[PDB]
């Protein structure tokens, strides 16, 4: 049918605050997620026109992908580094929901989920 616009990434009422997390989550995190094998797919919101998935938006409705999070970090959209890493989370959860378990997207969100989890380990003390 039609896709819906992205999601915001500026909010000019939002507070703002740069932390030692949220520039790790910009530097290291979202870095190192976007160059890997696995990572096109989440580069962009779903284009379910182009893609031929039509009933994409009408199961996922919190969409969520690694151009908006980048965005999201560049503008300051987060408070805290828990909301930056939910949107990480909602995006892996999209995937597992509207594709079958083992397909391909799956396996490579998962490889990407188990990066993302190693490098939030090593999620910086606030200082
Ligand atoms: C910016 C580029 O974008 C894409 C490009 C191309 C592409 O090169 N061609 C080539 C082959 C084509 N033929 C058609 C006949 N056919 C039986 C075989 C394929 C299709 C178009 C494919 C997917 C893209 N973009 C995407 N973005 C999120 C997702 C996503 N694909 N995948 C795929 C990525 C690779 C594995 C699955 C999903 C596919 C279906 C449902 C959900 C999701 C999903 O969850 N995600 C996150
Ligand atoms: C936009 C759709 O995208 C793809 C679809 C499918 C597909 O049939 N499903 C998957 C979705 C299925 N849903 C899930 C949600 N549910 C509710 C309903 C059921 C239905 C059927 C497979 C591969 C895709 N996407 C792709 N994108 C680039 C590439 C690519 N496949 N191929 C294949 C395309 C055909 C030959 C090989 C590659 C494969 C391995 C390595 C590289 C490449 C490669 O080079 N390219 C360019
Ligand atoms: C070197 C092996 O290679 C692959 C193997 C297999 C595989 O399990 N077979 C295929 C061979 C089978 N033999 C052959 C004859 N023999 C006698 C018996 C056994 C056994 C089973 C699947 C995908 C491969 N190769 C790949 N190359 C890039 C990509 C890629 N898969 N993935 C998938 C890998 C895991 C996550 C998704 C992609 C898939 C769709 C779209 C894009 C991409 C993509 O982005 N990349 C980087």
């Amino acid at each position: 049918s039609m896709n819906p616009p992205p999601p915001e990434t500026s909010n000019p009422n939002k507070p703002k605050r740069q932390t030692n997390q949220l520039q790790y989550l910009l530097r290291v995190v979202l870095k190192t997620l976007w160059k890997h094998q696995f990572a096109w797919p989440f580069q962009q919101p779903v284009d379910a026109v182009k893609l031929n998935l039509p009933d994409y938006y009408k199961i996922i409705k919190t969409p969520m992908d690694m151009g908006t999070i980048k965005k999201r970090l560049e503008n300051n959209y987060y408070w805290n580094a828990q909301e930056c890493i939910q949107d990480f989370n909602t995006m892996f959860t999209n995937c597992y929901i509207y594709n079958k378990p083992g397909d391909d997207i799956v396996l490579m969100a998962e490889a990407l989920e188990k990066l993302f989890l190693q490098k939030i380990n090593e999620l910086p003390t606030e200082e």
